[PDB]
């Protein structure tokens, strides 16, 4: 409880003194660090970004001389051509159609797009024409001497459908100027600025290169900066956007909050004639003449200038930086993942069999086998079916994970596992059964259902028994050695009774298993051959009992 | 320096050939990968998202026939009922109250909500009534034959408080159409589009299902799509929002930037009468009649249509993808964490004592003890108080981490630790003290303050001494074996002088400690019993000195 | 294939029972968890945040009494001083200059800022003055009896440049009220609310403390809340922002979506006179008098109130939470990184040599050497140049990684490595060459080009040969021991032919290498001295062949 809490687990590591792997690791670490730092700096991922709230105030300067037909020469000032800024847009009239002295009465509709009538059949009665802006009476009447148009109750004289005058009457509007004052705020960052600061000169007009910070814009300059023709757009009008981009850095050490001005036509050039190309609106001036209520309809074409203000303000935020660093921390395991993959791949035996002979250049990479055997310790799941057998004729060990369904273990033929290398430091001291192949194996006395477990020979092929080897007597059948091992485990062991024979048998089994399998993990589930088993059992006979044989440790 | 930099550390790993653990690991890896990929695809976390900047241009089409009372029949066209788009909203008049020929003079205020006066006391003088829109004079005068209302200096005839006409005069506005042109831009992504593209037909009107991309909307259709009644709203007016959502994907392979249109009433239906329900504004037309400056006040009720354009444009960004992948990489350790937790929990001994007998189904999970002992190597902090003792009668070892404050170590009673399994591969070769329990322990010759350190018996309970065992003489008291060990450590060691006895004593102590504790970590802080210690010391007596005893290695 | 997929790799770990390290680990884990949770809660990083779409509807209440000079006393109601909300801003007239009965004709320009003319030279002809708002004719004419100003074709009488009246005519506008209704929506979250809900009283007016949720604002209160003087601003006008911040939490358990009102002047106080200080616009009322088309120009100064609505709505999103948790997961490795760094640093030998004597307080930290030797297993890259040598006179081993370019290995002098501690548990059993220093080394029989490999002596300095040690005969030259090892490796080995001598030689080399280097990794690339090599080779002579010597295992 108390002790379990006060524990620290650290990973066991193998440190490789390799030039190539160290170089690869450092190259990858530096690459990851460089990319992560570059991304952090470029995208300012350490900054919290706040959108701006903007207020725009515009002022148009300019007077237009207009001459029309008696001959009437007049001047238009801001009140005569400008619609005050509403929201973030201002309108400049560039052309107009005037219809003076309109009365609500009957009149022929203007002949637009060949809207001629030859009979009263074509003209419906009671039909509200949104183009003509009147109610048809069902009659066709002469609009002039030659052509006739459907009659309508409307504001008369009706002139809707008349084309915009060409050239535009207020062409001189290209020479008008607009002063744009832009106040922006980031309330989360509690910062505010404006596009005009002390030091600027009113004698400036905006230029992309010479005066990119002057907020005074000539309208024609706006149009010609983005390849638009003010003279043409003036006839039918349009919508132009003045984009103000605020890429603002609010850190004291990198403070930069300046506006960037740009221009973009917002109305489609090739809008279909049916979809009301350009920009215009109809303005009515109502008055009384004699006893008649009249109105002067001005179809004003012009350019609506939409001032579009957008941008973000970035300020250092520790939480954003921490989240980014945490997001990128796992990328620093790239070197370990790559080098471990290299070690795993170049540890395979196949590489030596096929790859290396074909490509002798990659021969020095065989050292990865040593790294893998120093890094990885394979272990198999211990289950009752797990058995290990060893044949003296063969050089390797065999692992059997399959149940013995009556077939002798000698024939059940599991997979092959290598015998571990023995600790040389520790070794610096001094009617036979059909499945048998050595003439010493005896039939098992276990129950038939599990008799195949012990049906194992010391060798696969005929030959001399392992029991005949000199080492077998000393390692296994030497009573002195087994007694010494017993004393080592139990110094005060009493060498009396029938248990001493059982203990010697167990230690002899363990000794053979350790000798022929080395690994304790394999020795624990090893299976002794019948010959060696029975030689051990007769060296230490059991008096009045039946041998139980191998049992599952778990 | 140079070599230390060229190093790679790799973790030591134990590979388990387990079907269940491999299956669990792969299931968890696939689950994590699937969720991470699904989140990335669904939220487009590989995309950087930019808000759009929008421009809206509206055009209302329609004519309304209005008949009022002589009987006056007229028609309203766009100039008579429409307020041009300003910002992103347009207004359509649906009802109106007209007050013609107003003069700044004295008049009785309109009797609204029973605003009657019976005496001059109720009518204050100089009071500016924002409802009546005039200055009270303090007098109560007859507004008509029967009822009287307070006098005010105001625009007269004053009609403020008159209810909106019912039914609405411009009901036919439900049949008006609005064409909405929406230009949107993502400047960061340098992309722009509009809601009208070549191919569309003007003969379309919007429908949620049939024509969801037609930008021509009948106002009544707008109202009835969201269960609003245009006829009723027309009387007092309201505010309707046309929402244009641009969920735009700007990747070439998944390009989809189309508008979705929706409608939402923006004015509260149940606004209190005191809070100005609906939508109206007062418009003044000033003129001169005779020598008098007059004005026609139109209280125009109608629907303000707010065009609300919102959305984001997503474009693939490598940094966003990298940050997301880094954020999600640590989730791939889930399999390892879960399997390690399983191994730790099922390695506990308790599971066998209580859990397994109750639930025999979870018995095969005992293999986790083997995995844990193959994965974890416990070690304790080496401190001067750390001691290990072993009693031949007992089967385990005892660890004492507490200072001996004069109490004999035999009685100080630390915790219990298991004795490690000996390497069987290496073992394949050939007036007694009160605290004593074997009759061979002698009083310690160390200073009293630290005499309790050596006050240890080979056993807890009375019995035969471990020294009497045969193995004790060979392992510990055999001069030949100790000399051989000395030669192994120091091949050219000179067996002369008084140092040879000290070296043999040290090696005998080490041999006993290794034999009775196995582990070198426990043997280093082991404590020899007094009996064995003094038997060793008399086998190799010290000539002219005092034994120093156990010392702290660190 | 099938088996390789069903594998789980778990890291080998050493568990340290340390109070300090466990405490540090838990402190760091708790610190990381606390900061991560605090950041998640404070920034709502579990929430997805959506910007709001807003609609604003304003209503101004108030009447202003204005007296001017005959003496004219009038009242202004909303239609006389208010511009209806367009976009999200409303204008209140606070001052005005009136120019009645303007005709397009010739007139002298108003004498503003001393715009006097003394000769026709100063007055250009055809010059469009945007300040005077007329076309100069090139003549200088008397504007009055004393001063003269340039003639212009313009709307006359021209009064542009006249200063705003002081005090402001519509001062009483400070007492006007505005009701602001704000509808906001988060469409992604499908949530909508408004700033007015049932329960509020119309008899409220906004106050920062008493009535912070009342949407009725007195204009003078707006100005005086942020230290602005309405009386002064009324003369020339200005722009004020009413900021409505919606910090909205849309989770059911933490639902809070309320508006916060604030005020900010948006027009620069100290705008240069040339940059049009304040806020005004010119409004033209056109009419016909007699047979002349005239206009009344009102330069209306006032306050434009910009209603600025901003905010975000946060709603729990599982993906955002998952991404944040993944981003922060890697920070939980801080404890491991720090403790491992501590172990690595305090494991260095230098600490004992210099740091500990200077600062004895940090002496108990020497236990980190044990932790490091229990955590890390150094291994070097096995390459053909890798050799290990051991000198009996010296106590350590020497590693040589450099090619022998004809120089004897005895003199090539590589680095020093410690000899590993032998397993005491396993040890519990029973004309001389110029480079030589023992009198037993013989010249190598290998080819000259690689003769320096075997040119190694058992010791660096003159002395007795290691071969003379008793252990050398038993470990190396004992035929019985080598035969026993052969049987252990190959139980049925046939001790016949010339191969038995070669096998005994190989095992003798291995035995010496294991004895003098312990570690199998160092023993594999160890180099035997010439004396021991040739003693072994003469104990087991080769009959009719040439010894091949050491070979690279890989
Ligand atoms: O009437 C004419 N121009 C005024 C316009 N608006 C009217 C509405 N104002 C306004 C201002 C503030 C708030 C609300 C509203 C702004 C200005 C017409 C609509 O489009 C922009 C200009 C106009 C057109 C074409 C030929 N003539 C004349 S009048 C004239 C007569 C004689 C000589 C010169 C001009
Ligand atoms: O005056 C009337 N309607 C015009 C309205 N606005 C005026 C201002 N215009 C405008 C345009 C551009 C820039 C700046 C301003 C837009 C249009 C009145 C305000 O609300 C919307 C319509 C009106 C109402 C009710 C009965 N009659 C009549 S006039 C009439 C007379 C005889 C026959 C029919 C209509
Ligand atoms: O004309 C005067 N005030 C009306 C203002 N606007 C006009 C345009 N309307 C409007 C409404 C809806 C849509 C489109 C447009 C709003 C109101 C003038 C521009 O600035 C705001 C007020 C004005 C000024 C200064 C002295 N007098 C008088 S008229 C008057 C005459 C006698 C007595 C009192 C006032
Ligand atoms: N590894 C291994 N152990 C065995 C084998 N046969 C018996 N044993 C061990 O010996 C013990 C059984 O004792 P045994 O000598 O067969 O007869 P017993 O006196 O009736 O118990 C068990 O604990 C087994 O682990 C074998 O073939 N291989
Ligand atoms: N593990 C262990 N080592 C001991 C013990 N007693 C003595 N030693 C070791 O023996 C050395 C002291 O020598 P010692 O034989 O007691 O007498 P000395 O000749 O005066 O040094 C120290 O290095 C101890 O590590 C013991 O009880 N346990
Ligand atoms: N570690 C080590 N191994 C050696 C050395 N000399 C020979 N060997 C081993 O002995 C084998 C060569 O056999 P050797 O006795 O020299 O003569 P051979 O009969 O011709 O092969 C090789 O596999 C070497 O690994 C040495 O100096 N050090
Ligand atoms: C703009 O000004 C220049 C220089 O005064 C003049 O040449 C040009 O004609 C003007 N443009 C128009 C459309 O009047
Ligand atoms: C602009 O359009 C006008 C037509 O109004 C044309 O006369 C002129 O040549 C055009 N200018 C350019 C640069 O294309
Ligand atoms: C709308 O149009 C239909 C069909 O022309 C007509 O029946 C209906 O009366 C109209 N609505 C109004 C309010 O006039
Ligand atoms: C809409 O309101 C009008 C009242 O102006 C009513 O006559 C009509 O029945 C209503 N329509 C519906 C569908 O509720
Ligand atoms: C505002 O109202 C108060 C109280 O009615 C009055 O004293 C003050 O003069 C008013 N302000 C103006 C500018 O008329
Ligand atoms: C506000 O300005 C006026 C000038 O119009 C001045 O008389 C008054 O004292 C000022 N008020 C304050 C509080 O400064
Ligand atoms: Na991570
Ligand atoms: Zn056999
Ligand atoms: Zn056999
Ligand atoms: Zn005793
Ligand atoms: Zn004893
Ligand atoms: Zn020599
Ligand atoms: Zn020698």
């Amino acid at each position: 409880s108390w002790n379990d809490v006060f524990q620290y687990e650290t990973n066991k590591v193998t440190r490789i003194q390799s030039v190539n792997y160290g170089t690869i690791k450092w190259i990858l670490h530096m690459t990851v660090f460089s990319y992560v730092s570059f991304a952090l700096m470029s995208d300012k991922l350490y900054q919290r970004k706040e959108p701006l709230i903007s207020s725009v105030h515009t002022k148009v300067k300019g007077v237009a001389e207009v001459t029309e037909n008696k001959l009437v020469h007049g001047i238009f000032d801001t009140a005569d051509y400008t619609l005050p800024l509403q929201g973030n847009s201002f309108f400049v009239m560039t052309n107009y159609l005037k219809s003076e002295g309109q009365e609500q009465k009957l009149c022929p509709e203007y002949p637009s797009r060949g809207k001629q009538c030859h009979s009263d059949q074509g003209c419906i009665k009671g039909w509200m024409d949104p183009q003509s802006k009147g109610i048809q009476t069902g009659r066709c009447i002469p609009y002039d001497q030659k052509r006739k148009t459907c009659e309508i109750f409307a504001w008369c004289p009706a002139e809707e459908g008349k084309e915009a005058p060409r050239p535009a009457l207020l062409r001189s509007a290209e020479n008008f100027t607009v002063l744009i004052k832009n106040n922006i705020d980031f309330p989360g960052h509690n910062y505010t600025t404006r596009n005009i600061l002390p030091g600027m000169n009113i004698s400036c007009t905006f230029h992309k290169t010479w005066n990119p910070q002057c907020p005074i814009f000539r309208l024609g300059d706006i149009f010609q900066e983005i390849g638009e023709n003010f003279t043409e757009v003036a006839v039918q009008g349009g919508i132009m956007g003045i984009e103000i981009y605020w890429d603002c850095n609010l850190d004291s050490w990198s403070h930069r909050c300046q506006p960037k001005y740009s221009f973009r036509r917002l109305d489609d050039k090739y809008t279909n004639e049916s979809l009301f190309p350009g920009y215009n609106f109809r303005y009515a001036k109502y008055y009384k003449e004699n006893g008649m209520e009249k109105r002067t309809l001005i179809k004003a074409f012009g350019v609506r200038f939409d001032i579009l203000v957008f941008g973000t303000g970035g300020k250092f935020d520790i939480i954003q930086l921490v989240v980014y660093i945490g997001s990128t921390l796992s990328y620093f395991g790239l070197a370990t993942v790559c080098i471990d993959l290299i070690i795993n791949t170049y540890a395979s035996t196949c590489c030596r069999s096929r790859v290396y002979p074909s490509c002798k250049c990659c021969e020095p990479c065989a050292v990865n086998e040593y790294y893998y055997r120093k890094k990885c310790e394979p272990i198999v799941e211990p289950k009752p079916t797990l058995k290990y057998v060893s044949f003296v004729d063969e050089p390797h060990i065999w692992m059997v994970d399959q149940q013995l369904l009556g077939k002798s273990l000698q024939d059940v033929k599991g997979q092959e596992v290598p015998r571990p290398q023995t600790d040389f430091l520790e070794l610096s001291r001094l009617d036979s059964p059909d499945w048998c192949q050595c003439g010493n194996c005896l039939p098992s006395q276990l129950p038939e259902n599990r008799r195949a477990l012990e049906e194992l020979c010391c060798r696969r092929k005929p030959g001399q028994c392992i029991t005949t080897s000199e080492l077998f007597s000393k390692i296994v059948l030497s009573r002195e050695a087994l007694q010494l091992l017993l004393l080592y485990q139990e110094p005060l062991l009493a060498l009396e009774g029938e248990a001493i024979n059982s203990k010697l048998r167990h230690c002899a089994y363990r000794s053979y298993a350790t000798w022929r399998f080395v690994s304790q993990d394999m020795a624990d589930f090893a299976i002794l051959p019948s010959c060696c088993r029975w030689k051990i059992r007769k060296e230490f006979p059991k008096t009045q009992g039946q041998y139980s044989g191998f049992k599952y440790p778990y």
